């Protein structure tokens, strides 16, 4: 029932991190900005790249933080604070170790499950975990001590292709996500195959 007003794509900024797995969220927002003809504006007020398009009478902002991943909440609280967007109207796209490339999934609430962008966003929003997440499969290196080197790696072509297919599946339920119809978005999405 709650229209989306902020879509956030997590990533690390800088050529050092560009095209790495940990930036799947920002790739999604970047694709979304492009399809919607939206320009992403370097806005130091929000410590990120900001854009907007109109949907159903409301402005939908797109945010790609330019702080480090671990300080993402600062970007998301700035923009969401200035505009008084509640967590319920926020969607955060992020890399998800727990699903393979090719798989995208939606979730409402829950933990950060170890993702330090999500953890910061949760802390900065006065401890509310209630925002929505678009989980973009990036696979798992199989061990916990490789995680950090893995998210920061660039995936081989086959996995990069499958990430791109799951971002295309996700854009397919954009009408549903923008409306806050999570049940349907989940239904159409979680029925695709890469």
């Amino acid at each position: 029932m709650t229209a989306v007003q902020l879509i956030v794509g997590l990533g690390n900024p800088g050529p050092e991190y560009d095209q790495t797995r940990h930036n799947a969220g920002a790739l999604f927002v970047e694709r979304l900005a492009h399809a919607q003809g939206v320009s992403l504006v370097a806005d130091r007020k929000y410590f990120g790249l900001v854009g907007k398009f109109s949907h159903q009478g409301k402005d939908v902002r797109l945010l790609i933080p330019t702080t480090y991943m671990n300080r993402s909440g600062q970007s998301v609280a700035a923009l969401a604070g200035f505009f008084r967007i509640a967590p319920d109207a926020i969607l955060v796209a992020h890399d998800e170790l727990d699903m393979p490339p090719g798989v995208a999934k939606l979730k409402t609430g829950g933990g950060h499950g170890g993702h330090n962008g999500l953890r910061d966003i949760i802390a900065q929003l006065g401890n509310q975990n209630s925002f929505h997440r678009l989980r973009l499969g990036i696979g798992h290196p199989g061990h916990s001590s490789l995680v950090s080197g893995y998210v920061l790696g660039r995936a081989p072509r086959s996995e990069q292709e499958l990430l791109d297919t799951s971002i295309d599946f996700a854009l397919g339920v954009l009408p549903e996500m923008l409306a806050g119809d999570w049940t349907r978005a989940m239904q159409k999405l979680h029925s695709q195959k890469a």
